[PDB]
């Protein structure tokens, strides 16, 4: 069998066009109807939209207030087990770690997203953020395929410098190779609701268990406002499971 999912920065923070782009966002949804996906900067009014044009969906929220994560789950596709947030102790953006834990299939899944801590600035606070995403995965039972998707805000090669992924946490977008056509999913140039890899896929599985297929951008067409769903591109990730 396969699964699909697609994690996407809609960017509730930018409050011009909200519900065009918010119906923009849910077009593309009902376009690729991936069984998972993972939504950053949502905000709800914007939540309340997708309980009514994205009603084939669970959705589970990082937070009430403010601006937070999101996890919606294809019904009828994934059952919901439970959830889990992990929160980020000295967060200034009110940033956390959404757990779900669902089964798809005939498989035990544990789908992560987050936000982690924006700009330049707070590299530190992101790096420890990320350390606590890793940490979070390893946690998790071997049988259990654990996914984190969603928008790091990593940049200035800071990966690299924190000592790198874990042994047994695979990159899908270097999982496949590095493909360059959906390597910037943060682009000013094509984009201009206004280059970095912000938006990324972790992984952790049993060897050959879960094989990423494929990786695409999406909501690449304007909307009748002339400005594209969010300021982010989307990824769309297709899997086989064996």
């Amino acid at each position: 069998s396969t699964i699909s999912f697609i994690t996407w920065n809609i960017d509730g923070l930018d409050g011009c066009n909200l519900p065009e782009r918010a119906r923009g966002v849910c077009s593309c949804l009902a376009l690729y109807s991936p069984d998972v996906v993972f939504l950053q900067e949502v905000i709800p009014p914007y939540c309340a939209y997708l309980k009514k044009r994205a009603a084939s969906y669970t959705i589970i929220t990082g937070n009430e207030e403010g601006y937070f994560t999101a996890i919606l789950l294809k019904k009828g596709r994934v059952k919901f087990k439970s959830q889990e947030i992990i929160p980020f102790p000295n967060t200034k953006m009110m940033r956390n770690l959404l757990c779900v834990n669902v089964s798809l299939g005939g498989n035990e899944f544990c789908l992560m997203t987050s936000h982690l801590e924006s700009t330049r600035e707070h590299s530190a606070e992101r790096i420890r953020q990320l350390k606590t995403v890793l940490g979070k995965m390893q946690e998790a039972p071997d049988s259990t395929t654990v996914i984190f998707a969603g928008d790091t805000n990593l940049r200035d090669q800071e990966v690299i410098k924190c000592g790198g992924l874990p042994d047994n946490v695979f990159d899908a977008w270097e999982f496949l190779g590095k493909p360059k056509h959906c390597q910037y999913t943060w682009d000013t140039k094509a984009n201009n609701n206004l280059k970095h890899r912000f938006d990324r896929i972790f992984f952790r599985a049993e060897e050959g268990h879960l094989i990423p297929q494929s990786l695409d951008l999406v909501g690449l067409e304007k909307l009748d406002c002339g400005r594209f769903p969010s300021n982010h591109w989307g990824l769309l990730c297709t899997l086989n499971v064996v």
